[PDB]
C-alpha cells in the first residue's frame, strides 16, 4: 500500500488529483499516484544501474506505459541526473 | 604475451609501427601495441558494462592514459557502438 | 497491442491460459500475457543495461509486481544470462 | 602529477614504500603509488558504472595489471560496495 506525506498531498491538491477514500490512494489522469519519495527511490535506483541521461530515462519511462502516475517525476529525475557524480565525470571529459 | 595476426601486421606496417624482435611485440608511439582482436574484445566488454557512447568512451580512454596503443581503436569503437542494439533502443525514443 | 505466434499459443494452451476474444489478448493468473519474443526483447534489454545475474533479476522482477504475465520468463531469463559474454568474462576471474 | 596527504604518507611509511625525491612520487612493489583519495574516487567511479561486487571488481582489477599500486585498495573497495545502496537493494530481495 502507498503512504503519502503532507508534501505529497499539498502537491496533489495543487495538481488537481483526487483522493479515493474507499481505494486508499490518490488518482491522477486515471492512474494511481506514486508518492514523491517512492518515485524518487525508484528513479534513483534506475539511474544507479544505467546512468542514463535525463532525456533518455524520460523517453524510456513514457514509453514504459507505467500503471502509476509518478509524482514530481521530471523534477526528481532532473535532480538525480544533475547531481550524479558518475555522470558528471563521464561528461567532464574535455582535454 | 600478445599474439598478432596477418591483418594486424598488415595494419601495423601500414601504420609505421616497428616490431621489437627481442621484445616479442610491436611498438607504436613508444607503447606496446595491443592487437586488433584483443582491443576489440576489451572495448566490446567495456561497452557491454557501461553502454557509453562513442564520444564518451573515446574521451574516457584517452584520459585513461593506457600503457598500450590500441590498434584500430576508434574504428572498432565505432563499430561496437553503432551496432549495439541496446544503445539503439535507448536512443530510438524520438518524437 | 500484443501479437502472438503459433509457438506462443502452443505454450499458452499448454500452460492453461485463456484467450479473451473481445479483449484481443491471452490471460493467465489474472494478468494479460506478455508474448515470448516481447518478454525476451524486454529481458535482454534489461540485462544489457544492468548485467544482473539470474537470481537477481528474477527476484527484482517478482518484486516489480508486473501487470503482465511474462511468458517463458525464467527459461528466457536463464538463456540470456547464461549466454551473456560480458557476464561470462566478469566471472571467469580466477588466477 | 600525484598529490599525497599526511594520511597517505603515514600509511606509506607504515607500508614500507619509498618516496622517490627526483621522481616526485612514492613507489611500492616497483610501481608508482596511487594516493588514497585518488584510488577511492577512481574505484567509486567504477562501482557506480558497473555496481560489480567486491569479489568481482577485485579480481578484475588484479587482472587489469595496473601500472599503479592503488593505496588502501581492498579496504576502500569494501567500503564502497558495503555502503552502496543500489547494491543493497538489488540484494535485499531475499525470501
Ligand atoms: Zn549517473
Ligand atoms: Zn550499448
Ligand atoms: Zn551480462
Ligand atoms: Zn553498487
Amino acid at each position: 500500500h502507498f503512504h503519502y506525506t503532507v508534501t505529497d498531498i499539498k502537491d496533489l491538491t495543487k495538481l488537481g488529483a483526487i483522493y479515493d477514500k474507499t481505494k486508499k490512494y490518490w488518482v491522477y489522469q486515471g492512474k494511481p499516484v506514486m508518492p514523491d519519495q517512492f518515485t524518487f527511490e525508484l528513479l534513483d535506483f534506475l539511474h544507479q544501474l544505467t546512468h542514463l541521461s535525463f532525456s533518455k530515462m524520460k523517453a524510456l519511462l513514457e514509453r514504459s506505459h507505467s500503471p502509476y502516475y509518478m509524482l514530481n517525476r521530471d523534477r526528481t529525475l532532473k535532480n538525480i541526473t544533475e547531481t550524479c557524480k558518475a555522470c558528471a565525470q563521464v561528461n567532464a571529459s574535455k582535454s
